[PDB]
């Protein structure tokens, strides 16, 4: 149902193809690798550490981890489409694993992860199921734990116009405040809970991404269609503008079990 719908819209094997083009290879999310080495600066882990990439989709950010850190990487993605996609792209690896499957029905061991780590996932989940998955990372985190995360947010539902409704509607994501996402982190007894609205350093990603899609139109189109770049170009054009008026928000979350 919510796989059904995932696979089937937004990440079809085209339309992941098409938002890698923009992105970066092996990202589907903003900044693609240099905006994860910048996430990831202050991080330590190394060849012992355990790692939980939730919505790891063609495993970006996986293959950075390992490659940085050493670390065993486990990336778990509800699209099976793209966990293929994103297994033909990792040979001679036991430390990478990419593995299909929801993330509010998959199971692991408590005090098992050093480091959880999800980028642009959550914001599909609900916020009944928000709140189910921060309970279950927090058992899922070792003592010495922690947990980070990017996502999209928003400004007060209230406040959103009609095009913005219309996004987060067809796009059946759930947007909340920067802050409110913070306090499910504080009532799911997470400690040093650090939040930030980087919607400035989205807005700058964003416009380096959009000025890359114009000035490859030509590969862009021979790859795609006239189409697909007209509604990615759009696309962009409306999170230029929202990121900037702070009315769809990126946030940044770090916090510790302990
Ligand atoms: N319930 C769920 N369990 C696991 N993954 C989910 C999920 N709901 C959405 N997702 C995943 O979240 C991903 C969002 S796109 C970003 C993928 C990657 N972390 C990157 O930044 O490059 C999608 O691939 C989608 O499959």
């Amino acid at each position: 149902s919510d796989k059904t719908f995932l696979e089937n819209n937004q990440y079809t094997d085209e339309g992941v193809k098409v938002y890698e083009f923009i992105f970066g290879e092996n990202y589907i999310s903003s900044g693609g690798l240099e905006a994860t080495k910048k996430i990831l600066s202050d991080i330590e882990l190394n060849e012992n550490s355990k790692v939980l990439d939730i919505g790891s989709g063609l495993g970006g950010g996986c293959m950075y981890i390992n490659e940085k850190y050493g670390a065993h990487t486990h990336g778990i993605d509800i699209c099976s489409n793209i966990v293929n996609m994103a297994n033909e792209r990792v040979s001679g690896n036991n430390k990478i694993i990419f593995e299909a499957n929801d993330i509010l029905t998959k199971e692991f061991p408590e005090n098992n992860f050093d480091l959880i780590y999800s980028r642009a996932a959550i914001l599909h989940l609900s916020l009944e199921n928000k709140n189910k998955l921060f309970q279950k990372c927090y058992k899922w985190l070792k003592p010495t734990g922690t947990l980070l995360i990017t996502d999209y947010c928003a400004t007060e539902k209230e406040n959103w116009d009609d095009e913005f409704k219309e996004y987060v509607k067809q796009r059946k994501y759930t947007l909340i405040t920067v802050e409110e996402y913070a306090d499910i982190l504080t009532a799911c007894n997470f400690k040093n809970v650090v939040s930030k609205d980087l919607s400035d350093y989205w807005n700058q990603l964003l416009e380096v991404e959009h000025k890359y899609l114009h000035e490859n139109k030509e590969e862009f189109l021979k790859l795609f269609s006239e189409k697909k770049f007209i509604s990615l170009d759009d696309g962009w054009s409306r999170k230029i503008k929202d990121s900037k008026r702070k009315m769809q928000r990126w946030g940044y979350f770090k916090a510790t079990k302990n």
